């Protein structure tokens, strides 16, 4: 409660904080809705408090660019300090200043266009497993829970790309467990009581069950791995989360959009049959040829950017684009709110892949649309992820069409907790094109 | 208990730590004796743990110089992080990296030879008050408790030099209280439980009774003050501690040595009567003329360096003079042990002012003898303090001689707690020279 006057003092509007809690009660509508309501009432810049942590929200593209790009190494180097992290402090997305640079450099080649082309033949093999497992639930006629099949796929791909362990997760429900081993109760407390984090740290009770962590090095025998003692595995733990949840979630969002916009699904499928003809197998070169696929993926990432917020800690008193940022304030770029802002988007709530057509993509600001972040600390896996999703999308759409059920939640609702994911799992009728 | 193998791993000998406690139980003989025993058994370099804080002790002059002087701004910038500090974080002796530099620069002029000469007439006036208050207890014939009279003097000088408030503390026992408002119970706990410091911080219960702290700004009306909102007073809080305790303590040590070495007391007094004749008043120029006075003060500071230890935190993994210092280890220079080391001192336990005679002072290593520290972060008040003590010594010795009582503790013993001070207060017969 020592900072609660900070935004008053700076002239920065925002919701009035409560002692100890700050504004965290406002989150009862979800992170994303809080951000949108705040943008609506307060304007371009506002401040609020996560417990006692002042957070400054910025929506001006120039200032976003200054924060993510220009003044990154100097001022905005790290994300918000989190609670019990333990050895996971060595994670590339957790490391701060030095060590990060090291990890980042030590890993940037592992995500070069070169390795991806080398991995495209590999991950394509789980597309077929996916098609067959799809054709199984399809022939039954019963609705399909996309998260389950896509999850199995995503898990299959990340395990092979990161270790070479080739498994059929959906058909081998038993590495499968260990990874599958995965709301906001203690977390809230850790926010209001950040002073208990060091206690939690010394008890060796990090957030993860750190018993599969032994399993990982116990399974690190001596792909992402061959492209390289305990910190080594800490990076791969981050890769699995990315490769599994975010990928499968985004895949479910896209299929939801495709099933609810048949014309879009048909056009995409026409693009996939023009390219890649006769259910031909997708390659690295072929994917980068499919323009409408890129627009569909991009639109969906506009509607549903699974990171929701971009965040950087101000390391020193600075003044950027005419406003003073005191040391220690977290600067938040509310990507979700920005993706749905009518200032930058006509009918922001409408799915409209044409926004991203070669004509219209120009009039789109790269600091307003930030599905993968920006500047030095952006998503190192963006290319890998897009390819992985596109490859999935192509093979599935080469063989199946997707339709709403009685069971499908329309309009989809977002989950109320702290992850960008559907309220109800996406469930769709799947019909074979043959 | 996560670092307890660190010195094993580095090849660095030391006392075996205990989980959670480290080696703090070894302190039962006092900081200083622990350091001496360790130096005796382990050699030039050893390591130990204050709870979980690894501390590396170095005794090689070259490496000390590298730590205090060469690699200060780069590696060894700050002292050990302490427990609940609160606003007192703004203190020059607590501030770290930046802010320190600022304070240090913002205060270095306040301790220039120039202001001291301006303050010498001022502080000389409390020498006379001291003489008279001395002549009072003297005429009674009863033994004198040097800490009480010297304390009143030290308090009188620091209050006038830092604010201009001229008071007769000994004769006005009622600012007097507020400052006078001044063992190791919770402290030990805070060492073994550093994880509770942030708790203690958020409760606004800093170590000081922070009610006289209001009094200070309530008495900061708008000397050290005129040579210049809340941090301003935080520096003056540090000045009072220095001006009061350390000065009065060192004065008591010196008088103890003088009373126990009559020949030394007589020689000094001959030097004061040769200079400054006929109980003439001491001036800035006169003081710097008295060579034997400088040797007596210096010898006593060898025997009793009230800081006992010098300490710097290693900010980054470095390798100095052929040994690797991991980040976060406190590097400790055990001044007390070094001042009493037979490698550098003949008969180190003997009081021998001649060690510091113009002939012998040359063969004395400035990194072995560090009563005021060294390099950028040394005692900013060294000159002020020496002048203050010397002025006191001169006026007192111009009028009185000092002798042991039945009541005097001979040989003096050092207090067992964490301050360098006598076990029993020094008590001496005081006889008037007239
Ligand atoms: C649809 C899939 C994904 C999306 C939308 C996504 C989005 C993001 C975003 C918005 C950030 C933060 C950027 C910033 O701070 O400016 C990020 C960071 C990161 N992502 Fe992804 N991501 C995805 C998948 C992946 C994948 C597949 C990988 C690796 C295999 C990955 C690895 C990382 C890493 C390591 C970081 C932290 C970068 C750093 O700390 O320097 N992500 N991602
Ligand atoms: C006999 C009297 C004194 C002795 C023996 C003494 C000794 C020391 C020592 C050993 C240090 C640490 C040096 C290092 O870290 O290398 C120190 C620091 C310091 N002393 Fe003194 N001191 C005395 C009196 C004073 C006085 C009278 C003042 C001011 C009026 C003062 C102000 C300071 C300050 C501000 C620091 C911290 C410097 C910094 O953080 O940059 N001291 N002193």
């Amino acid at each position: 409660t020592h900072s609660h006057g900070l935004f008053k003092k700076l002239g920065i509007p925002g919701p009035t904080p409560l002692p100890f809690l700050g504004n965290i009660l406002s989150y009862h509508k979800g992170f994303c809705m809080f951000d949108m309501e705040c943008h609506k009432k307060y304007g371009k810049v506002w401040g609020f408090y996560d417990g006692q942590q002042p957070v400054l929200a910025i929506t001006d593209p120039d200032m976003i660019k200054t924060v993510l790009v220009k003044e990154c190494y100097s001022v905005f180097t790290n994300r918000r300090p989190f609670g019990p992290v333990g050895f996971m402090k060595s994670a590339i997305s957790i490391a701060e200043d030095e060590e990060w640079k090291r990890l980042r450099s030590l890993l940037s080649p592992t995500f070069t266009s070169g390795k991806l082309k080398e991995m495209v033949p590999i991950i394509a093999q789980y597309g077929d497993v996916l098609v067959r497992n799809l054709r199984r639930e399809a022939e039954t006629g019963k609705p399909v829970t996309l998260k389950d099949v896509f999850g199995a796929y995503s898990m299959d791909v990340i395990t092979s790309t990161s270790f070479g362990v080739n498994i059929d997760s959906l058909n081998n429900p038993q590495f499968v467990e260990n990874t599958k081993k995965l709301l906001d109760p203690f977390f809230l407390s850790i926010t209001v009581f950040p002073f208990l984090i060091p206690i939690l740290e010394v008890l060796n009770i990090c957030v993860f069950p750190r018993e599969v962590t032994n399993f990982l090095r116990k399974s690190v025998k001596r792909d992402f791995l061959q492209l390289m003692d305990l910190e080594l595995v800490a990076q791969s733990i981050i890769f699995i989360f990315a490769g599994y949840e975010t990928t499968s979630s985004v895949l479910s969002f896209i299929m939801y959009e495709l099933a609810t916009h048949p014309d879009v699904q048909q056009k995409l499928q026409e693009e996939i049959d023009a390219v890649l003809p006769n259910k031909a197998p997708p390659t690295y070169d072929t994917v980068l040829q499919m323009e409408y696929l890129d627009m569909v993926v991009n639109e969906t990432l506009r509607l549903f950017p699974i990171a929701m917020r971009l965040e950087r800690v101000c390391k020193k008193d600075v003044e950027i684009n005419g406003m003073f940022i005191p040391k220690g304030v977290v600067v938040m770029i509310p990507s979700y709110a920005l993706h749905r802002d009518p200032k930058y988007w006509t009918e922001p709530e409408k799915f409209l892949p044409e926004r991203f057509s070669k004509k219209n993509k120009d009039n789109i600001d790269p600091y307003i649309y930030t599905p993968f972040g920006s500047g030095p600390r952006n998503c190192i896996g963006m290319r890998f992820a897009l390819m992985n999703m596109k490859l999935a999308l192509i093979r599935v759409l080469q063989n199946f069409s997707f339709k709403p059920c009685k069971e499908t939640q329309i309009p989809l609702k977002l989950s109320l907790g702290g992850l960008l994911q559907p309220e109800k799992p996406v469930v769709l009728k799947v019909e074979s094109r043959d």
